[PDB]
């Protein structure tokens, strides 16, 4: 009954939306009146690399390649409602574009998080509907600097904490390549856009996958890099001050290329004298373009979530593709999973056991595909220790979330904010006795049915441990999956027996066809490795 202004919030956004979109169809067949005889599905086809050399030696005009992409991005948006708005201004960007940047005229997707002069950035919550951001957030700033035309914000699931992706605003995002599947998230309107052709090139959040979920789902490339070499700036959030598991922002793209183009992008003289905080770590392009052999860890399995018998394929193909171009593939698996996941992660995202994210959802409809954790946070924290204790025996890997998901005080959280400092170097003592260089890793895959991530937690193992680690973290599509794959999934029983290993088991299936990633990692402020590593992927397991 206290749901007035939910209601009224919505409709806001919905309108706001059904009008940006009309605007930029009126916008597109405007142009195609004026262009009938244009290439325009060898443009959208054009690998960004080809479409920046292209834009800077003027064979293709700026505004060719962004009314091409602005009808294609209109066009695939029907099948998956990933646009929220179309970012007003870029029309008048496009004239004016810092000629010789490295991205001058390409147009650029931006999750809904980053800020953007006179454009909301609600986070799917009615609590941030009708605020529109002063200015764009330094990355923005950077973008339009470096010449490029950010043109739309694309969809989130209600409050980022999720790797599905709807809201009550703007509503459910859905797969490209099959509508009942999840397109992943939170940067999940990132991956159904670039993913279908949508956008060369955009911008999301990592806090528990958040890029690399929606790159593997959407089988496109992506790269969550170190907590701070980049500018976390001006990103609207749901919690302000948590240290201990950094949120990390980087690019999405169609291919490895294009992720190297924007880090060696953002990483200039602009962001640092932009924000100082952030260390002047130029790109070291020499590393990127390395060859030299690998040593690579490897794991098919955390022994926490079971892989599917795609992801297991993925990573074995690759493991052995790489063992034939040269590089030295060594089992490697860090110290104490569980722990990282259960007491040092979910610690740290929910030290206050949730009373700041709580607030934002006061007076604000639930989105069902959040699942429980809004019940689970709700609850007291006498209760989460009881049922905790009640559940352990039958249930630990839920107890144990639900133990470290309780308030806790200023002294107890240096203590927590300590193990994982100990815990990154314990990782590193790990990795620098093998001599490994990079980390080839599964990663959830082919993509959960809609509303299912939301009840199977256990699944971020694979990309939370690294958020929790604080490494480069990025993800290459290498296959499909087939359907002696699928048929398999029968077979799948997981590691624990409970709920999430469930939810997952039914959810993965149906996906014959969908695409399947494997992960890469290095050692901090080593992104350009990681791109290096992520590349080499690339190569060697295209079709
Ligand atoms: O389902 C859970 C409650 N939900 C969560 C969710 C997450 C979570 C954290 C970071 C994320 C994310 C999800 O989504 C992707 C991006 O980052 N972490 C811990 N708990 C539960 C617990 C006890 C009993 C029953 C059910």
């Amino acid at each position: 009954t206290g749901r007035q202004k939910a209601r009224g919030a919505a409709t806001r956004a919905r309108q706001k939306q059904r009008a940006s979109l009309e605007t930029m169809d009126k916008a597109v067949q405007r142009f195609r009146l004026q262009n009938p005889d244009l290439d325009s599905e060898a443009l959208l086809t054009l690998p960004l690399l080809q479409l920046v050399q292209k834009l800077q030696s003027g064979e293709l005009s700026p505004e060719a390649v962004f009314f091409t992409y602005l009808g294609k991005a209109w066009e695939v948006n029907k099948g998956t409602n990933c646009v929220t708005s179309y970012l007003t201004d870029c029309e008048t960007q496009l004239s004016q574009a810092p000629r010789q940047g490295l991205l001058y005229g390409v147009p650029v997707s931006l999750k809904e998080c980053f800020s953007y002069k006179g454009h909301d950035s609600t986070l799917g919550l009615s609590l941030n509907e009708g605020m529109p951001s002063e200015s764009d957030c330094v990355v923005v700033q950077v973008l339009k600097l470096q010449g490029a035309v950010p043109f739309v914000h694309t969809n989130v699931p209600q409050s980022m904490f999720s790797y599905d992706c709807s809201n009550p605003l703007f509503g459910q995002t859905m797969n490209p390549w099959k509508s009942s599947k999840s397109p992943g998230g939170s940067s999940g309107g990132e991956g159904a856009l670039i993913g279908s052709g949508g956008s060369p090139l955009g911008l999301g959040t990592d806090i528990g996958g958040s890029i690399r979920f929606p790159s593997a789902f959407c089988g496109i490339c992506g790269l969550k890099p170190t907590g701070n070499r980049l500018s976390k700036s001006g990103l609207k959030g749901c919690v302000y001050g948590q240290t201990a598991v950094q949120l990390s922002l980087g690019p999405m793209a169609r291919d490895v290329e294009s992720l190297a183009l924007c880090l060696k992008a953002l990483l200039c003289e602009h962001l640092f004298t932009l924000d100082p905080t952030v260390p002047p770590l130029p790109f070291r392009e020499e590393v990127y373009r390395s060859s030299r052999p690998l040593r690579v860890g490897y794991y098919e399995t955390d022994n926490y979530t079971m892989p599917s018998p795609a992801m297991r394929r993925a990573l074995i193909e690759t493991k052995q593709r790489l063992e034939a171009a040269g590089h030295t593939l060594i089992p490697f698996l860090p110290n104490n999973i569980p722990y990282a996941l259960e007491v040092l992660s979910t610690g740290g995202l929910f030290s206050d056991g949730g009373r700041s994210f709580l607030q934002n959802f006061k007076g604000d409809f639930v989105d069902p595909c959040l699942g429980d954790l809004i019940l689970i946070l709700r609850l007291p924290s006498w209760f989460k220790r009881l049922l905790s204790l009640l559940l352990k025996p039958l249930f630990p890997r839920l107890a144990a979330f639900l133990n470290n998901m309780r308030p806790r005080s200023a002294e107890k959280l240096w203590k927590l904010q300590h193990e994982i400092e100990m815990y990154r170097q314990s990782v590193i003592a790990q990795w620098k006795a093998m001599n490994l260089d990079v980390l080839l890793t599964p990663m959830l895959g082919p993509a959960l049915d809609l509303n299912t991530p939301g009840r199977a937690t256990g699944a971020v193992s694979y990309t939370m441990l690294y958020n929790c680690l604080d490494f480069p973290a990025g993800v290459v599509p290498v296959t499909t999956v087939t359907a002696e794959d699928d048929a398999q999934m029968e077979l799948y029983k997981g590691y624990f027996g409970d709920i999430w290993d469930i939810i997952l088991k039914k959810a993965m299936k149906n996906s014959v066809g969908l695409p399947v990633a494997v992960q890469c990692v290095a050692l901090p402020w080593q992104e350009e490795l990681c791109l290096r590593f992520m590349r080499e992927v690339e190569q060697l397991m295209t079709p």
